[PDB]
């Protein structure tokens, strides 16, 4: 709708940064409003989304099993790992990972899992395979969020990760069951109270997994519609602003309430 492009260039304006967006019909894939669809992002912890893909689709080939329990010591451990943390004695089930990296963006989870499917290298391996050509990992957690300027490590395009989470959620990439065991992860999300869900009003689904990083990084990716049903798969990012956490979670938050608004 013309009036979210609006808000898409107003908050480029507040951020002082490149924002980038799009909105898919989930039913037909098509495309119903973008801008920046093709230029390139940090995907920051958005790509834990994929990485469980990845993870699901070693699963339906008796590749990996969700109640495979992984034990790990303390010099695993990175920053932000608020769920890994507690566990360092009974060590966590692949399911479990996959919980912690999803809902609450833990890293060394995320780690955890890149180590089982071989590293980063195979995750975008795997992107190549389901006709994702752009969507690139190299880097570990923490330093994939580094997001250096036209550095196009760990970077997607909206368009990209908009279309390659929409053939995990409904394409045959993946098993029904696991189809819907990533999309109930992606509603279980608990940290991204402050970006869509906040203009989320009650009664829309919403599944989605958000993403921080440096120099003014930050996104979301998410499956949601009216009805207790999604129907449309809509992707934010942001990289390059100064402003404060607080200043881009409110402009997204606020793509959000016209996104909302002009359906
Ligand atoms: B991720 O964005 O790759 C990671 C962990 C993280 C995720 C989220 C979210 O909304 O999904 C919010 C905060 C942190 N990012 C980092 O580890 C990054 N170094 C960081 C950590 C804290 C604050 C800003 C960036």
């Amino acid at each position: 709708h013309p009036e979210t492009l609006v808000k898409v260039k107003d908050a480029e304006d507040q951020l002082g940064a490149r924002v980038g967006y799009i909105e898919l019909d989930l039913n037909s894939g098509k495309i119903l409003e973008s801008f920046r669809p093709e230029e390139r992002f940090p995907m920051m912890s958005t790509f834990k989304v994929l990485l469980c893909g990845a993870v699901l689709s070693r699963i339906d080939a008796g590749q990996e099993q969700l109640g495979r329990r992984i034990h790990y010591s303390q010099n695993d451990l990175v920053e932000y790992s608020p769920v890994t943390e507690k566990h360092l004695t009974d060590g966590m089930t692949v399911r479990e990972l996959c919980s912690a990296a999803i809902t609450m963006s833990d890293n060394t989870a995320a780690n955890l899992l890149l180590t089982t499917i071989g590293g980063p290298k195979e995750l975008t391996a795997f992107l190549h395979n389901m006709g994702d050509h752009v969507t690139r990992l190299d880097r570990w957690e923490p330093e994939l969020n580094e997001a250096i300027p036209n550095d196009e490590r760990d970077t997607t395009m909206p368009v990209a990760m908009a279309t390659t989470l929409r053939k995990l959620l409904t394409g045959e990439l993946l098993t029904l069951a696991s189809r819907q065991q990533l999309i109930d992860w992606m509603e279980a999300d608990k940290v991204a109270g402050p970006l869509l869900r906040s203009a989320l009003p009650a009664g829309w689904f919403i599944a989605d997994k958000s993403g921080a990083g440096e120099r003014g990084s930050r996104g979301i990716i998410a499956a949601l519609g009216p009805d207790g049903k999604p129907s449309r798969i809509v992707v934010i990012y942001t990289t390059g602003s100064q402003a404060t956490m607080d200043e881009r979670n409110r402009q997204i938050a606020e793509i959000g309430a016209s996104l909302i608004k002009h359906w």
